[PDB]
């Protein structure tokens, strides 16, 4: 595999790996290691459909613990990465392993888990029904709601202000109801972590939410929200 | 404060105010509460910067549900009036808090924070993109589009005609694209409301237009234009 101009970092080889047939071809192993759980399986060149991953959607989600780790996402010395669909509602995590041969992003295996429950209510669970029941949602938001934004009367200037319920409704981002995407860049995935964060982030335009959650012994709640949008 | 010839009225001393640097200084409570929604700060007299308001422009907003509130801009008994400033692309909102103490009007507090309840927010995210785009601006007029200005020899009778999309291109008063005005003389501006009504008023001159909009199912529209320059 002979390195090109989008390898020089993750974000950019895979935006290019999804919407190009061509080059998602050359960047796959064959044959491919594919694990239904403990089941192995492998997939021949011939049988290989295109993966647009979420290279055709508005917006991509990130997970993280603590807002600390958001820092790997500009960490270029990385050489394996993974990228994460969670299906919020089958309970399931498809991963799809990538790994820097010779400065060449390569697809290494695919796998299929379940998602890891404990004794605290789950966050992927939670964030299903957050998504999808305004009741729920509103009775899951702490009030006031921390606003973090830019201040209109100057760019370079951060805001901290306050949502009501009324306000969330209207200033709340699209949020997806069925799958969330996540990139393992080397942040803290912990599933008795007290604390969640969850990045959307815009696919070509600069649209940025920050949605941070803590757990209660209540259960989950939104306590902080950023518009970190450009 | 000594109150003055301007405090007769809040439209005469709002123009005293933000073109008179010594008697704004005066009319400023000191620390000046400062909120960005439910949180709290305070502005000492070293850091308070000359506020021009809508002084220097040439026209300025105000914004009602219904016509006949429009009375309430002449009530002279009135002792707590609000400015404001809609950020209509941010949905941010910078509101100035005034009340007349002894006959001297001053300024109690300013709440810079995202758009609340009533405060015409699905009307300016509307207006926003009608002020910008040519192209949506002309699907959201009635057509034929009512065009009225006072009579000038009647004032018990109108001149009104009709205009067409071209018309109103030629004859259609200069739009924010950024920022409104509004001033709180007590005029309902309920979120439920299917008008809204947006005065455009001259600065230092007779220059009144008046745009009447109404929510269909398919969203805003302008349907009633009236002149009412002096």
């Amino acid at each position: 595999p002979k390195p090109i101009e989008a390898d020089e970092s993750f974000d950019d080889f895979i935006y290019n790996f999804a919407s190009d047939d061509a080059l998602q071809r050359q960047r796959v192993v064959f044959p491919l290691p594919y694990y239904n759980g403990e089941r192995a399986s492998k997939i021949d060149r011939k049988y290989w459909k295109h993966d647009d991953l979420f290279a055709k959607q508005s917006y991509y989600t990130l997970l993280f613990d603590r807002e600390e780790d958001m820092d790997l996402v500009g960490d270029t010395s990385l050489t394996s990465v993974q990228v994460e669909w969670i299906f919020v509602k089958k309970r399931m995590v498809k991963k799809y392993y990538f790994e820097r041969i010779k400065g060449a992003w390569m697809l290494e295996a695919i796998n299929l888990r379940p998602i890891e429950e404990n004794e605290n209510e789950d966050f992927v669970e939670f964030f299903g029904h957050f998504a999808t029941d305004s009741i729920f949602q509103s009775r899951r938001i702490r009030q006031p709601l921390v606003f973090v934004t830019t201040d209109p009367d100057d760019d370079f200037s951060i805001l901290e202000t306050t949502l009501d319920l009324n306000q969330w409704f209207a200033f709340k981002p699209a949020l997806p109801a069925d799958k969330l995407s996540n990139i393992n860049y080397g942040q803290q995935n912990d599933d008795n972590a007290s604390h969640k964060i969850l990045a959307l982030k815009g696919i070509g335009n600069g649209f940025s939410n920050i949605l941070y959650f803590q757990r209660k012994d209540s259960g989950w709640e939104l306590y902080k929200f950023e518009d970190t949008s450009i």
